[PDB]
């Protein structure tokens, strides 16, 4: 069973419960360490659909009707009782990317990547390549998914 | 009611856990051991789950039930630099600790709360920790109830 919702027209509606998703990795780029702004800021919390992690563990690839969500958050401390580091705070918002040869047979991979203008949003805005698809493509270790920093994932795999 | 997910010895000692990285993720925090002179305590990324029972229970309660299993996933840093910018990105994992509330089970520890190291992933069981190990600084800084909620966003949005 697929876990996005869509409209007709292939987007992806705004994910509901993607926190009880599988977690596969987190990440932190820091306003202060990319000229106070990074790009996606500050803490990738990434998911993928259960479904979809049962498929992963058996075979080490991306089914058909994946959908991965990755969570913003802002750094809320940098110096805590265990240590000096960083500490996530409040949530920023979410990007998501979905798998499908189906409704996306154009599309790279057959990956199509949405941004969310905010939480209370229907829905999310489907991305033209040069935005996401070419980093991802340029840059993740395996189809498009930045493998190389999902612990779980390569865990996981057979 | 809702499963069990500790299993437990004879003397109350909580077994290696598995299939944790499947309950509900609640935060991540990193202390690199270049920030805390090469030598951090706890090393670096830190992936904490809480189990699947007492997040439902959390969700309708914004307490610990007893019956929780926390567990922090410890993981290197893999890079700095990335296509996304500079920060810290997971290597692999280091190992893992965690604590359990139960009332009946721990009836004088420090917030009912057993505190576990766990010597590898192979080990059978975890060690459980003197007070002065590890209670007495989460009894010290925790928000609510020996954990630190402050920096799990994810129990904080799910309370009620
Ligand atoms: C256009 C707005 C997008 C969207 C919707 C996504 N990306 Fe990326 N991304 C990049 C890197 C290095 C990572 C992993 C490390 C980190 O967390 O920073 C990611 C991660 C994601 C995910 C999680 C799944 C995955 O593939 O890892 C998702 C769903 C996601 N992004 C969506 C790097 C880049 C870029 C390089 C400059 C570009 C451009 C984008 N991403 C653009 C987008
Ligand atoms: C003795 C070896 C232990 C064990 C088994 C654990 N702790 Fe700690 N802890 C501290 C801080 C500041 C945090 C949250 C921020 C971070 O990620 O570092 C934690 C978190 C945990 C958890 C997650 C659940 C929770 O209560 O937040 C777990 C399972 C855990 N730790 C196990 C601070 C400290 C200490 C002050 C320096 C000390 C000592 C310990 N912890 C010791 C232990």
């Amino acid at each position: 069973l697929n876990y996005g919702s869509f409209t007709k027209e292939h987007v992806l509606l705004t994910p509901k419960g993607y926190r009880e998703w599988v977690f596969i990795g987190a990440s932190v780029t820091p306003n202060e360490l990319n000229d106070d702004k990074a790009a996606f800021p500050e803490f990738h919390n990434v998911y993928i659909d259960p479904t979809s992690w049962g498929h992963w563990k058996k075979t080490g690839e991306f089914r058909d009707g994946t959908v991965i969500v990755l969570e913003l958050a802002g750094v809320g401390s940098k110096a805590s009782p265990s240590g000096n580091g960083y500490f996530p705070g409040e949530f920023n918002g979410i990007e998501a990317m979905v798998k499908d040869s189906k409704r996306y047979p154009e599309r790279p991979g057959n990956w199509a990547f949405f941004g969310f203008e905010s939480y209370e949003a229907k829905q999310g805005i489907i991305q033209t390549d040069e935005t996401c698809a070419a980093c991802h493509k340029e840059h993740a270790a395996h189809d498009m998914v930045f493998t190389q920093f999902y612990p779980v994932l390569r865990a996981g795999k057979p």
